[PDB]
């Protein structure tokens, strides 16, 4: 077999990017400010972090086993407590104390044969008392919200119609549906796509199959209060070249930003319209939602050339590190409309930015508030000359958060300081009284002085302010997406505004 | 009630003594190197780490609770378990969220009233399928050696006669009895000691009380084949002191460094001879025997002067931090001599050392190997100007192993590099057949360059050679003591020679 290296070699396991792989406690968190005693509940994220070297030279930053961090909140303590999800890659290696899995989602490079594949390493929410650890090549693995305690592959007693969970449902704050999808969802280089959602009950609402104009990367969807929304990322899937070895996503410059647009209930996969944007990235969807003449306006982050560079077009051309940018876009679609070109989308601010988050109060409807992530090249935000060396590589670097009210138009900008990054952030509402984008924030940061994480508490009336900031005594290496439940929800999710 | 700060502050945990509090697991540990594949056992240590930060200001190191690792060795591979014993103080604290035991070994500063005041954090040793977590104030702590778990409080099936027991019995290789003693034996302040062994089947064999002449610390202890010595350190206790909020420890400039000796077997109290050594400091013992001539060879290490600097004299007159060095000393006793005054020790070796280990299977025998720590004040061993700004206090300096042959008279040095300090090395015979001293030895590092810990593994055939270098991604504050439990060893104790 392939040699297994006894320890990490690589840019992309370097520095701070070098796996801790711890699992377990730390309890009472070091606090320097003070915690809002009104917070109660708990912040789980979840981070790529290989338990055991890979066998492939430099394996990217999302083929790393996912494990699961929670922070849980009551009467201004915190307490972490962090787990692996027990996925079967991560078992099986576990037991052989060697990696198996091979590249990522190629199945002909694996060195035993894998039923499940899942990292289970993008993102983790929470479902009628489990939380479901996400990978949008698999179905999710179900866990315990208060223990960590992987439950195994989580089927929605056996209504799953598809091979393939998203790792963005969406979740209705009236209904209370969790809207979902899965693409690929007949297997390795399929072109079907599988929607369905679940009412709040756990009973399977709508199942539609449709297929998509080529077999694109599908990451994040949207949902409106009629419609349900696909923007595919130019990365395309050939099968017979992952059977040679090679990837599984190669970029395409020839095709458009596909935007397919179904109705949210009871249509066939036939009503499905493939509107055409620009040629670009899509990246993460904010939130989207039907204006006064039932227009859909799509709000995402949106970039003009490939931000995943490392996997290049079928001649090797591509970006470099740090060249691509993805700016918040406004992008305006009918689904009446017969015009399957779009138009260029209306950009709602200049800031390089990613990992958009609303007020999931509002989620399908029509909001006013986004935070999110920004990468500010203006010099001095950060200390490129001290962070670079102790970075590491493979994970996309944001050196703030922002807000932005799109009524007013005013921005706050939370800079953490020279020598610290941020992850996504999470919304946290005042009380269940809270107007739209009033509460708390937080965000984990990487803090290159001290090679140590910390989780930032701001108040939103001022986000320059760190209200209080937890000091974790290890790395958190950089992660991928979280969600807050707080106590006073039921069901986890926050009450409709 | 006194307030409870929410971040650690002061000298005593600052850099890599800040407290990280993690419990839990990391397995498969990077290693640099080759772990020799025929090495399967255990290398437990605990550390003093408080879990919540004190309301005593300065408090020393002494008193953080225990947090016990576990290195878990097989085929090469190597495991990290992590666990703080539920100790009273733990339990109550953490149920508190706030320090509730106050001051060093005296109870008039606590804000609750304890029963037992252990942290459990000096020593841990392996009896009879348990480990005992010992603390000298205290009964053991019972936990188990695979999970870590807490059993509680120990009094082997209530046979225990003293309300203290030492942290550190000895191993009869040859009657595989464990011999104990405990002073301040019927608390606070008393003189009373009681000497105390328990045989393999775990039933109690010696039970003898004595009177120490004055109520001062006796850390260490030795056994002999005939004889069991009790070497007292000048520190001297007061409990009216302590009812005004004083410490528990103060030194007295007065007195000699008594040496009791009594008989091992069908004693009683008034059989004890109290010897009177110049005056110094008692540190660890290395090991003692009787010779030829049925004399006692005691071999400790002693200072001149209050190693324990911070409980200075009645009148704050003690030495400064880094002042004070201890040597390797040879003491000759003779049960039969009524000359009560004893000549100055011959010195072994020349070195700044403590923390002497042997080959445990000629315990209470001659012995002609001993493994200790170093603190070379040569310039360019240790890098101060690089490492004290890092390093915090409390904790005792070590830069280097060394390997004395007592009948050769040859050293070998261990030199971890110039930005490593260590801690307490444990030794593992080779084999079954493996003559005395020959195996491997692994130390805990410090290393001020990453923040990191590193586990040494070196092969006494050429102890400045690191045969592998486990890295650990977290620290582990510097500790006291450890031990190995060998897979080979039934009732986790080598055999005798
Ligand atoms: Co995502
Ligand atoms: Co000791």
């Amino acid at each position: 077999l392939p040699p297994a290296p006894r320890y990490f070699q690589g840019e992309n396991t370097a520095g701070f990017m070098r796996p801790v792989r711890f699992e377990g406690d730390i309890t009472n968190l070091e606090v320097v400010g003070e915690i809002p005693k009104s917070i109660e509940g708990t912040f789980y994220r979840v981070m790529p972090e290989p338990h055991l070297p890979s066998f492939i030279p430099n394996d990217p930053w999302f083929n790393g086993d996912g494990n699961i961090s929670g922070f849980y909140f009551k009467d201004g303590h915190v307490d972490l407590k962090q787990r692996y999800v027990r996925t079967e890659k991560f078992v099986r290696e576990a037991e052989a104390r060697r990696s198996l899995l091979g590249k990522y989602r190629n199945r002909y490079t694996d060195l035993v044969e894998f039923k499940i594949r899942s990292t289970a390493n993008t993102n983790i929410v929470y479902w009628r008392g489990q939380l479901l650890a996400l990978k949008e090549d698999s179905p999710p693995y179900a866990m315990d919200p208060e223990t960590l305690e992987t439950f195994g592959v989580y089927d929605f007693d056996g209504q799953l119609p598809s091979l393939t969970f998203t790792a963005h449902p969406k979740f209705d704050p009236v209904t209370r549906e969790m809207v979902c999808f899965g693409y690929e969802a007949k297997g390795d280089g399929t072109r079907d796509i599988c929607y369905y959602s679940f009412g709040p009950d756990g009973k399977i609402a709508e199942t539609v199959w449709l297929v998509s104009p080529v077999c694109g990367m599908i990451h994040d969807f949207a949902v409106t209060e009629n419609f349900v929304i696909f923007p595919i990322i130019p990365l395309v899937c050939d099968v017979e070249r992952m059977k040679q070895g090679g990837d599984h996503w190669q970029w395409d410059y020839s095709i458009p930003m596909y935007i397919g647009v179904l109705p949210r209930r009871g249509a066939q996969g036939s009503d499905v319209k493939w509107f055409e944007a620009p040629h670009g990235f899509a990246g993460h969807v904010a939130n989207a939602f039907e204006d006064d003449k039932g227009h859909i306006q799509l709000q995402m982050a949106y970039a003009k050339d490939n931000v995943f560079f490392w996997w290049p077009d079928a001649n090797g051309k591509g970006p470099r590190p740090g060249e691509v940018e993805a700016h918040f876009a406004n992008f305006v679609l009918d689904y009446q409309s017969d015009k399957l070109p779009l138009a260029e989308p209306t950009y709602l601010v200049d800031d390089d930015m990613e990992f958009p988050r609303i007020d999931d109060r509002v989620a399908t409807r029509k909001h006013k508030h986004t935070f999110f992530c920004i990468f500010d090249r203006k010099p001095g935000v950060t200390d490129f000359e001290f962070v670079m060396p102790r970075a590491g590589g493979g994970a996309p670097m944001s050196n703030g958060l922002a807000h932005l009210n799109h009524e007013t138009g005013d921005i706050q900008r939370y800079l953490p300081g020279p020598r610290k990054l941020t992850g996504e952030c999470i919304f946290i509402p005042r009380n269940s009284e809270a107007a739209e984008g009033d509460g708390y924030v937080m965000v984990l940061l990487a803090n290159y002085e001290d090679m140590c994480s910390e989780l930032a508490v701001l108040d939103t009336k001022d986000l320059t302010n760190e209200v209080a900031l937890i000091k974790l005594p290890v790395r958190l290496r950089p992660g991928l997406h979280g969600n807050w439940v707080d106590k006073s929800d039921v069901d986890g999710h926050p009450a409709p505004l």
